[PDB]
Order: structure tokens, then C-alpha cells, then sequence
């Protein structure tokens, strides 16, 4: 009952029909409660953000000027700088960090990155659609200098007044980046966490977002810190291995479906699983990543979950450095705990 | 064949008989090779010490003046400062660190410490012997200022020329202390390691010493660093729990029996198990503990075993401090490795 997931699908204005329907959602093995959908003026929303809990804001106008963006408009105005585009023979686009590939030679990426011009991206899509292909593409490109003047106009129209005040109220560091995400229906980014505070602005299409608090670290089994898939869950949500990952049986999520105009606050360290609804067409999103606030005066107990995750990360990093080889980290940790702490 | 243990018992000079016999040795579940017994002039002994491997030196005259020490002589000359004396209803005298008891309230020492004057110690022994008691005593007291003039005379007679040169050649730090150990036949100090370099000078009676290199950390299962029995093996050598401690089945020792005049180099981090031969009478030993050498320029790979032990110790210490509670160390380490590194 309380695990109502994304809830009853919203009705679009002027009787244009249900935004989406249950059958566009993938099927998973865990329960989920709904993320609150609130007005930016609702003091409850300010409460959730201040407390680093997720909330969907329905009326920020954060990216009002971008709501007009489609492929046509963007190809026309975005410039001809390079755009990273990932390809995969599967619906899953597992993130990997290429700077860490050097030290796991045995890692072979499922998806491949290719730089290209926007028009080329648009062509590949049309090409795949008209030939019924099963290939999938996901453009994921940070918003840089080579963008056209109209796109820059839109950018300036963003609700900087609102977000700059959020940045200020939360003591967050600088805006590190804005990622532009354009994906095909059915695309999935497997569960992971980021060490950035994130306002995730939905623009075109609908995305189902499933989040897990940092205190579910134990149920989600991140890769080793030195692995390319650092911060990504090892668990295949489509075929969970309960032998390797027993506690995934205890995992409980928070979920919501976002559409044009919604902004989802994804607090730093919160796991998130993001998928573009089945048969919902392409999706477009722009995120806003901010460095988190500085670590307070000195430590205050009890520690929050995210501080414990930070401590584990640091242990793993320092051990890799001390041993002189990230590959020796596991054996040493085992030696340390077997028959001693387990 | 190569696992010949302490070897053929030595013959004492002038046909006074075998120093000791097999039946005075306790029975254990692992194999052992003999520690080399060499002359201080043997360049092989200098080799072993430089390489931090154990060696028994037969002719250092390190504590020549103390070879006359018996209870009578000591009670007469040692002063009347306080002497720590441990009592136990068992042959095992497990070392515990009282400064760490505060944070494991559930730990109850097997042996109890009582301060007393030397003559009182001598009395308790006589008392126990004449009444056939099963109680056991082990005096373990650092050699301080309150010692009489004759004992100080002996002390000055020690072979400082030889040992000071060892300290020098090995770059070791200062002499931290000299412990005086007086134990009843059959007494056992369960296996442990020390973060000091040790010349262990045998004076009266015979002790069987079993050492394990630092690279057997995995087979010996030390208590947690914050526990009172930090550095002690959890394994009961008399009834080994192969379920909890599977790798103790792989443990291999180096052993030797030392007598009046022998000095055993016990390199820093080497595990040692020390027992006073059954039915061999009281034993007397004086050790010489030196801070180890400083850590070289910077790290050189590959790391030695003892450097890995140091790294594990530091991880455990820093985690205790970060979490603000040593009790949370185990749960966090488990969370870190389960389904990730194991
Ligand atoms: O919308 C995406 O597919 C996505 C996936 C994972 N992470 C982010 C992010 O903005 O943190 C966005
Ligand atoms: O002779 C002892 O019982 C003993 C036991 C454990 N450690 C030492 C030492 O000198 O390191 C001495
Ligand atoms: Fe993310
Ligand atoms: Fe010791």
C-alpha cells in the first residue's frame, strides 16, 4: 500500500491523456515508495532538500527555455563541437570510467563511446529506426563552448535565480557541469551513485527514476573503487544473483516518473537507477552537478551513512596507494578480516 | 626430516647429562624446523640478524654476570621495589593490555596481576610448592631504579660492547627496556608478536621457543588491534578450532630450546610462543627490547610481510578513530568487503 511506486499516472492538461501507463515501466524485484512531488514554494520541499532527501519540484522553471528542444531544433542550433555517443547491443548503459581501465585489463565495456557531430547523431538514430535495428544510442555530453547562439540564449533563460539560491542555502560548492542526456526509449542507466549534488531537469519525454538512500550500501554491492565501474552496483537488476549479493533481497527504493518541467533533486551519495519509459520516444534531460558542501568544523557523531561510505572509499584508495597496486587491495582486506572481524 | 624441531638435546659439559629430554616438550599440531645455533663470530649469524631472521647465539656473554642469579641471590640484592606477578589457574599466561580493557568491557582476564615485593614472590612459590597447589605464577617486571647495588653491578657487567654494536649496525632506535621473567616449570606464554627488536637472554633453566615469520599472519589470527589481546593469536594451540581458524592447518614454525648463556634474536613482528620446559624447574630470562629502525627513504616494492602487517594495523587504528568507536570497526570492514572483495 505504502509501496505504491510512481503512483497513479498523471493526466496531462487539456485532456491529452495519461502522461504514461504502467506497461512502460520495467519489472523489478524490490518494493518502492513514491518520491514527494511538490511545489518549489512548499516549505516541505525546502525541508527535504536541506535534509538531503530527494524531492520532485514541479514548478521551478529551471529550464523553461529548453522545453522547446527537440532533435530538429538542437541539430540546428547546438553547434558542431563533438558529442560523446555510447552504443550498446543491450538496453543497459553501464557507466565506466576510462581513466581506471588501465588497471583492470580484463574489463571489456558493453557500450562503446564514439565522438561525433550532432547531425551525425541524428542521422544514426533515423538510420536505426528506419531499418528496425536493435542497436541503441545514448548521447551524454557536457555542455561546453561550441554551442550555438540560440542554445546559449536558452541557457541564459534558465532559472539561475532559483538554483543559485539553492546552491547558496546549502553551502554547496561551484557548479561543476551540465550534462545533456538524449536517449532512446527503453534505455537504462544501471544503478549508481555520484559524489555531486544534483538537480536533474527533465525536458522531453518521461524518465522513471529509482533512488536508494546511502544506507543501502550493504544491499547494492558497488564495484571496487579502483575498478572502472566504481560507484556502480554490481547487481544485475534484471537477473539478481542472490548468492553473490544476498542483501539485495532487502533493498527498498524511492521512485517517481519525471516529465517535461520536473526537476528531481538527487542528493549526493544517493543511489539512482534511471530508465527512459518503454515506447515513450526519445528523452532529453539536462543535469546540474554541484560540488557538495565542505566537511563541518570537525566530526559530529553519530556519522551519517554517506560519511561512512566516504570512509570506506578512502580506506580503499589509501590501501591501493600503500600496496602500490590496486589489485592487491582485496587479498589484504580479506587477510585483515577473516577469522578476526567476521 | 627437515622438520626436526629443537633437534637432538644438547649434552652439558663434563657429562652432567642431557640438558633436557623430549618429554619435557608440549605436543602441538604443526611442524617445525630448527633455528640455527651459531657463534657470535659466525658471519652467518650476522647474516641472519641483518636479514631479520631468528638465530640463537651461543657465546655472546651478553648476561654473563647474571648466570649466577637464583631466587636466593635475587631476593637478597634486587631491592624492594614492586614486582608485577601474574597468577593463573592454567598453564597459559595470555598477555593482555590493560589500557585497552576500558573498551572491551566483556573481556575477563584469565591471569591476574598483583604488585609485590620480591621476598613475597619467593614466599608464594615456596608456599605453593609445599602445599602441592596447582596455582601458577609468572613474574614479569621491567628492570628499574629500585634494584640493589649488586644487581646493578651485574647489569654493568653485561656485554654492552657487543649489543651496542648490534643496535648500531642495524640502525635500531634506543633500548626501550629490559624485562625480567621468572616462571614456573610448564608455564606458557601463548603465541604473539611485538613491535620491538628483541635479544632474549636465557639465564636459568630451559625455554622452548617457537617462532613464526610475519608472513604467517594469515594462519595465526591475531585479535583486533583495539582488543586487550592485540598482537596475541586467537588460536588455542592446545585445542585449535579449525572451523574458526582454518589456515592454522597450514602453519609452520621455527623452534629451539635455549639455556643458560644462549641469546635468541627474535626479530620485530615475528610471532613467538615461549614455554618453560615441563619438570625443568624455574626459569629466568632477561630481554632487551629496542625500537626498530626508521622507515627507509620512501617505500620500496615489493613490500615485506611486516610492512603489510603495519598497514593492516594502521587501517584498524584509523578506522576506530574515524568511526569514533572501536566496536564499529568489524561491521564496517565486513560491509566493505562482502560481495565486493571476497
Ligand atoms: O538521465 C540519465 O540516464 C542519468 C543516469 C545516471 N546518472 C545521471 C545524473 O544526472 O547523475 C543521469
Ligand atoms: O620468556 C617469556 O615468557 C616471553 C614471552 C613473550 N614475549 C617475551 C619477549 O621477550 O618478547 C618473552
Ligand atoms: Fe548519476
Ligand atoms: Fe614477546
Amino acid at each position: 500500500a505504502v509501496a505504491s511506486g510512481s503512483g497513479e499516472p498523471r493526466e496531462e492538461a487539456g485532456a491529452l491523456g495519461p502522461a504514461w501507463d504502467e506497461s512502460q515501466l520495467r519489472s523489478y524485484s524490490f518494493p518502492t515508495r513514491p518520491i514527494p512531488r511538490l511545489s518549489q514554494s512548499d516549505p516541505r520541499a525546502e525541508e527535504l532538500i536541506e535534509n538531503e532527501e530527494p524531492v520532485v519540484l514541479t514548478d521551478t522553471n529551471l529550464v523553461y527555455p529548453a522545453l522547446k528542444w527537440d532533435l530538429e531544433y538542437l541539430q540546428e542550433n547546438i553547434g558542431n563541437g563533438d558529442f560523446s555517443v555510447y552504443s550498446a547491443s543491450t538496453h543497459k548503459f553501464l557507466y565506466y570510467d576510462e581513466k581506471k581501465m588501465a588497471n583492470f585489463q580484463n574489463f571489456k565495456p558493453r557500450s562503446n563511446r564514439e565522438e561525433m557531430k550532432f547531425h551525425e547523431f541524428v542521422e544514426k538514430l533515423q538510420d536505426i529506426q528506419q531499418r528496425g535495428g536493435e542497436e541503441r544510442l545514448y548521447l551524454q555530453q557536457t555542455l561546453n563552448d561550441t554551442v550555438g547562439r540560440k542554445i546559449v540564449m536558452d541557457f541564459l533563460g534558465f532559472n539561475w535565480n532559483w538554483i543559485n539560491k539553492q546552491q547558496g542555502k546549502r553551502g554547496w560548492g561551484q557548479l561543476t557541469s551540465n550534462l545533456l542526456l538524449i536517449g532512446m526509449e527503453g534505455n537504462v542507466t544501471p544503478a549508481h551513485y555520484d559524489e555531486q549534488q544534483n538537480f536533474f531537469a527533465q525536458i522531453k519525454g518521461y524518465k522513471r527514476c529509482i533512488l536508494f538512500p546511502p544506507d543501502q550500501f550493504e544491499c547494492l554491492y558497488p564495484y571496487p573503487v579502483h575498478h572502472p565501474c566504481d560507484r556502480q552496483s554490481q547487481v544485475d537488476f534484471d537477473n539478481p544473483d542472490y548468492e553473490r549479493f544476498p542483501n539485495f533481497q532487502n533493498v527498498v527504493g524511492y521512485e517517481t516518473v519525471v516529465g517535461p518541467g520536473d526537476v528531481l533533486y538527487i542528493p549526493m551519495y544517493w543511489w539512482h537507477h534511471i530508465e527512459s519509459l518503454l515506447n515513450g520516444g526519445i528523452t532529453i534531460t539536462v543535469n546540474f552537478w554541484y560540488k557538495g558542501a565542505p566537511t563541518p568544523k570537525r566530526i559530529e557523531y553519530p556519522l551519517k551513512a554517506h560519511q561512512k561510505v566516504a570512509i570506506m572509499r578512502n580506506i580503499e584508495k589509501m590501501l591501493g596507494e600503500a600496496l602500490g597496486n590496486p589489485q592487491e587491495v582485496g587479498p589484504l582486506l580479506n587477510t585483515m578480516i577473516k577469522g578476526r572481524y567476521n
